[PDB]
């Protein structure tokens, strides 16, 4: 299926082990693809003091479209020292691995795979 219905974790920056999928553009959009298709990949809220808690490059998850079933359907783009790599909607929040993480929430989103 090009979509997937996923329901993402949503974790506190400061409970966050694991700040990054990796150390290259594609290495965290790769790792982010496989962390999401294995239900190990959770949400954190971007506001102010979260990027700089967490490791570059950065995977978004920002909104493609304006909701099946509660759905938000998304998209990954990736950002490292300030140049971002795809184009999208508005930012949900930034990808990180989880890693058994208690979540605050969840977010439903509908993943462009």
């Amino acid at each position: 299926k090009t979509h997937v219905q996923l329901s993402l974790p949503v974790l506190q920056v400061r409970d966050v082990l694991v700040r990054g999928f990796g150390d290259s553009v594609e290495e965290v959009l790769s790792e982010a693809r496989q962390h999401l298709k294995d239900g190990t990949c959770g949400l954190v809220e971007v506001e102010k003091g979260v990027l700089p808690q967490l490791e570059q490059p950065y995977v978004f998850i920002k909104r493609s479209d304006a909701a099946p079933h509660g759905h938000v359907m998304v998209e990954l783009v990736a950002e490292l020292e300030g140049i971002q790599y795809g184009r999208s909607g508005e930012t949900l929040g930034v990808l990180v691995p989880h890693v058994g993480e208690i979540p605050v929430a969840y977010r439903k989103v509908l993943l462009r795979k």
